[PDB]
């Protein structure tokens, strides 16, 4: 079968949903642990050097900071655009504090729904030009999956669009929902931005606190991946409850509530709703 390597646990359940058994497919990074930053182990070098075919995020999650994905393909002396591919590739990029350079790209992009199914696209196309006997295959595969994630993804708008404006504020501790923000109308705030050093300091809490006095929104949440004593200070310190853990960067464990980017998404934009209607 094709071998098929995914750098995460997100491209990998997209990359499952278009190709059932049809490949060999093996994810680094494994649930529940970040993508950024991490230091692949022999089995990852390995089954990479094997690879036809290897999806990465792009856009620097995987090739910011110690750039181990970089390192990863150098050394597996595979090549960009023919054995590897950023799902990303298509995707309306955000740039952090709106500053258009090369590595300046906010990551998040599969946060919202439009740009999971470009994933999808980008997986699909890479898997039919590699493996051409399955192509019908993958298409059928990647029509079903999209048509799901698109009705998710306009029944969740809908919702969105009904909630009164001054309680509409996605408040979580990294400023990690940028594109869930751009796609669904709802503004964010956070304790800390991306690729900050020091996270949930005196100063940024405090800041956000005095942002968030003089706002109506009725909840707040916080990332299962991150450490919650600053957001419940927040909390704490407004008055304002946390709703919700919401997924940022991994699918759950299978068998649990998120085990898929289906369900991470559905769970989220679920509860972010609910919240935020109260």
């Amino acid at each position: 079968k094709l071998k098929v390597v995914a750098t995460n646990s997100i491209i990998a359940d997209i990359t499952k949903n278009i190709a059932g058994d049809k490949i060999d497919l093996h994810s680094i990074v494994p649930i529940g642990q970040d993508p950024h930053e991490y230091e692949p182990l022999p089995e990852d070098v390995k089954k990479t050097s094997e690879a036809d075919l290897i999806f990465y995020n792009g856009i620097n999650l995987e090739t910011g900071g110690n750039a181990w994905f970089t390192k990863l393909v150098e050394n597996a002396k595979k090549t960009e655009n023919k054995d590897y591919f950023a799902v990303s590739d298509g995707v309306d990029v955000i740039y952090l504090e709106g500053q258009n350079e090369k590595g300046k790209e906010d990551p998040h992009a599969w946060l919202n729904l439009e740009n999971g199914i470009i994933f999808a696209k980008n997986i699909a196309k890479q898997l039919s030009a590699k493996d051409p006997n399955n192509k019908e295959f993958y298409e059928k595969n990647l029509k079903e999956y999209t048509d799901k994630l698109d009705k998710l993804d306009k029944e969740s708008k809908d919702k969105f669009n009904k909630i009164p404006a001054e309680k509409k504020l996605i408040v979580t501790s990294e400023g990690a929902f940028k594109y869930f923000s751009k796609a669904y109308g709802v503004p964010s705030a956070y304790i800390w931005e991306i690729n900050t050093e020091e996270e949930g300091t005196p100063e940024q809490i405090k800041t956000l606190v005095e942002k968030l006095r003089q706002t109506k929104v009725p909840s707040l949440f916080v990332e299962s991946s991150v450490d919650d004593r600053p957001m419940k200070t927040v909390s704490q310190d407004t008055n304002i409850p946390i709703y919700a853990q919401i997924f940022t960067n991994s699918i759950a464990e299978q068998g649990k509530e998120g085990d898929s980017y289906y369900s991470m998404m559905k769970y989220n934009l679920d509860k972010i709703a609910e919240g935020l209607a109260k």
